């Protein structure tokens, strides 16, 4: 009963994406049920049954490729099995049954992909990353023209829950001044708006089709994880790969 | 304008309690008059009006300690502003003036106080937090004996709209297998009693005097915000505190 989101988005035909809730596992409070991270304390043999029952729920072709996210801004192309350190925050394929993913439980999870369906790229971007350019780093590890890419944004903490310091504000001022409209006040602080600020760094790059962006791991606290929220709980995470 | 529901308990000399309804406000659709949410969308001058009605109308002596809600379990004890955190689904307060308050649509909202009149708290309990135990933690905030408690449950989602999965029947039933009272079945799940789960945890602790849990959020549109209905949507609040 693994409940599985498909991104709204013009797939191209060899590409297949998929992003993960925390429904139909099988952990326990505070991971109750899908929790497919191995480091946030949960029962390590749950987190390889959730594991195995995503990876069939999605018909992932083989195992993801996963990061040591260190909420950089790096991006590690899946060129091959042998690597030196999978420290980075993005990953890049152009390899058939590849699998790109990031794990996140409130962080921006992003998804890229050319129209032809000849290379895929998967982003968790945190704040920092995020202001640092991670997505643009990602993009530019694309052969393809921007006009040619789709992004899609995947869940993460919302506009309304994702409460940040006067410095983050100030932090992404001190790039494009322009992301001023991504910033609420909510007291001394703001209220961002991670899915505008993405919007803003892609437009900037040229990626005219963005799609996602709809949801709230934080409020939706019944399909999603969130660190925000919870501080000791699960992880989703987003796939993409070419066929 | 500004209709108040009054718990209907054996209200103690210095105590005051009221439970509000989307009726009376200033707000427009999605949250049509008195929305307290101020995490929902809705524009803030409107929410800054249903509160400041509400407040006169409750006739609180102050403004409410509104929390985090989390959905988790934890009680606040309201002894000095200066908190070391605001998380929390439940405020327990000794001091006269000081206003416990919970907000909600859907989720059930508890107050309690001591037929004394010296000791009085407010719950949020959601299935999570409900199962997790936040009720009876509560009480073991109260110096009084659970003898001497008053307990009522205002409006929430009722056991006829409550659809929830086999994992919540299931979680519940692990911490009481007395819980299985509280479901019945509906196709590939069941129907929950919310009311019924409370009554449950409140004998356990020994909460001889409990009332209300006549209401249902969803199934009276006309009275109630509901986030199982509307998916965007305003937020009622119940308030008690020490006169
Ligand atoms: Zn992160
Ligand atoms: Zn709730």
């Amino acid at each position: 009963m693994s409940k599985l989101i498909v991104p709204q988005w013009p797939l191209p035909k060899g590409v297949a994406a998929c992003s993960s809730t925390r429904i139909g596992g099988v952990s326990l409070p505070p991971y109750d049920s899908l929790n497919l991270g191995a480091h946030c304390g949960d029962n390590p043999d749950h987190v390889e049954e959730n594991r195995k029952r995503l990876f069939a729920a999605g018909n992932l072709p083989s195992k993801p490729v996963w990061l040591e996210q260190v909420h950089g801004k790096d991006v590690l192309k899946l060129t091959g099995e042998p690597y030196a350190s999978k420290r980075a925050d993005a990953s890049y394929s152009n390899t058939p049954g590849t699998v790109c993913a990031v794990m996140t439980a409130d962080c921006l999870p992003v998804l890229f992909c050319n129209r032809a369906g000849t290379e895929v790229a998967a982003v968790h971007a945190g704040w920092r990353g995020l202001c640092a350019g991670v997505l643009e780093e990602t993009v530019s590890c694309f052969a393809d023209k921007p006009e040619n890419i789709l992004a899609w944004l995947g869940p993460a903490i919302g506009p309304r829950a994702f409460e940040v310091g006067a410095e983050v504000r100030e932090a992404f001022m001190a790039v494009d001044a322009k992301a001023s409209a991504a910033f609420i006040q909510h007291g001394d602080k703001y209220l961002a708006d991670i899915y505008q600020l993405a919007r803003q760094r892609l437009a900037n790059v040229g990626v005219e089709q963005i799609f996602g962006g709809d949801r709230c791991t934080y409020t939706e606290n019944e399909t999603f994880f969130s660190y925000r929220r919870d501080k000791t709980t699960g992880r989703m995470a987003s796939f993409i790969w070419l066929i």
